[PDB]
């Protein structure tokens, strides 16, 4: 078995109304309020348009869901609610439908998001510090409050350059975490699926997310996006694999009792623990130090529990900078 190091009994000490998201009923205004601009992007169940406020002239993004069970609308919607004004969480307006449609759809705060593709290689070694910290004040946060997000992602992470303003978004794969709870493992993008996922371990939590920031870390600082470029799910345990070894994996499937796919058997091979060090060359050289290396070793370990939490991320050597720069000159 397993349980969060932290958090682990939040949900069963609030409200059963704070958890029970199915018994939440919300109220569907008329999206006949919004004026849609442009598409700003797409998912598996929903499509983003930016839009304008006719009454108030307050520029937002409407997403409109595809269909879906209502209970994972009703997740994602409580979810929101539980988080509203949580630190740098993304910001839910209403809860709005089209009257000829009849299709539900969210309306969010707009960022004026400068696409990770362009951003993170104009980041400084001090910027990615800045925001990596920013976005694990939105875990620490939402794993507060009893929620995995269970998808983090650059595409999830909003960033307005200017304003210095990050949001994390897409709610819609994240859920409520109980003790011992198996949950579905077909969650999170696959260069970002934390190794539990890949062996079908169910009883996971919070430290799923740090994984993923774990992967967006090292994207960041050494240039290589995605990280960990699997083919499929099967490949990308592979490539994680030549980085972490496969000593330190079968270590894991031993501890937790974790049979593993004969799939595996024929191609994970013999691999060493690499030195993080390995991954640094002329063009990243200066977003590398001894704190980012030693952070993303205490992330990106396949044993869950052994991953540092949020806020002992938060502590680390790495985000003294930024911490140092909270009092403005
Ligand atoms: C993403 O690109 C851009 C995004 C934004 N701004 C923005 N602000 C808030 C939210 C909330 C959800 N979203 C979103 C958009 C698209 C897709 C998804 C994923 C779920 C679905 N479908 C969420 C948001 N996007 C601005 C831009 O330009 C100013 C962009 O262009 C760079
Ligand atoms: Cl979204
Ligand atoms: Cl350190």
């Amino acid at each position: 078995g397993s349980r969060a190091r932290v958090y682990a009994e939040v949900n069963s000490l609030r409200s059963r109304e704070y958890w029970d998201y199915e018994a939440h009923v919300p109220s569907w205004g008329n999206q006949d309020d919004y004026q849609l601009v442009r598409k700003l992007g797409r998912g598996k169940y929903s499509e983003v348009f930016e839009a304008i406020n006719i009454t108030n002239n307050e520029r937002v993004v409407v997403k409109i869901l595809k269909p879906v069970k209502k209970k994972k609308i009703k997740r994602e919607v409580k979810i929101l609610e539980n988080l509203r004004g949580g630190t740098n969480i993304i910001k839910l307006i209403d809860t709005v439908k089209d009257p000829v449609s009849k299709t539900p759809a969210l309306v969010f705060e707009y960022i004026n998001n400068t696409d990770f593709k362009q951003l993170y290689q104009i980041l400084t070694d001090f910027d990615i510090r800045f925001y990596m910290y920013e976005l694990l004040k939105a875990l620490d946060y939402c794993h507060s409050k009893g929620i995995m997000h269970r998808d983090v992602k650059p595409h999830n992470v909003m960033i307005d350059h200017q304003q210095k303003k990050l949001r994390l978004i897409d709610w819609g794969l994240a859920e409520f975490y109980h003790p011992a709870q198996e949950y579905n493992v077909r969650v999170a993008s696959r260069y970002f699926k934390g190794p539990e996922l890949l062996v079908d371990y169910q009883m996971y939590d919070y430290s799923l997310d740090m994984w993923s920031l774990g992967c967006m870390l090292a994207s960041m600082i050494f240039r290589r996006e995605p990280f960990f470029h699997g083919q499929d799910n099967y490949d990308q345990l592979v490539r994680i694999a030549k980085v972490l070894g496969t000593e330190e994996l079968y270590g894991y499937l031993k501890k937790y009792h974790i049979d593993l796919d004969p799939h595996f058997n024929d191609i994970l091979g013999q691999h060493s623990r690499k030195r993080w060090e390995n991954f640094i060359h002329s063009e990243n050289r200066h977003l590398v130090s001894p704190e980012a290396l030693d952070l993303l070793d205490k992330l990106l370990r396949y044993d869950h529990q052994q991953r540092l939490t949020a806020k002992e991320a938060m502590e680390h050597p790495y985000f003294y900078p930024v911490v140092k720069e909270q009092s403005q000159p």
